[PDB]
């Protein structure tokens, strides 16, 4: 029911973040890609 | 004409960042280093 980033070695799911990912190209591109709200702990920060 | 950071196996270059980069010291105490800019993602962002 919702996406997540693990280390691969022991379970211990976390929200898929811009500080847990990295970015190249675009969606296009990879063989498999699927659509995931990723958070951006900086937007939250500026706002409020 | 421009400075990129890249990994060291396949050529794939990345404009140099505080995401990207970690800092030590002073630019006297190294050994042939050039003078270049440091894009700070958090400019735009604040100024946003
Ligand atoms: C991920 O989401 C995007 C939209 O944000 C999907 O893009 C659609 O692709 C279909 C097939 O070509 C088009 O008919 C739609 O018009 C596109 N939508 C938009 C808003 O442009 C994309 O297909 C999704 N990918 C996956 C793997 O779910
Ligand atoms: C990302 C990717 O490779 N997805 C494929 C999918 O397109 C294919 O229909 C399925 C069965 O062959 O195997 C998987
Ligand atoms: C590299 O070597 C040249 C001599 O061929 C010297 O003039 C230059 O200062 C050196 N640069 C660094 C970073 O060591």
């Amino acid at each position: 029911t919702h996406w997540f980033v693990t280390q691969r070695n022991f379970y211990e799911p976390q929200i898929i973040t811009t500080d847990n990912t990295f970015v190249s190209g675009n969606c296009d591109v990879v063989i498999g890609i699927v659509n995931n709200t990723v958070y951006d702990p900086l937007q939250p920060e500026l706002d409020s």
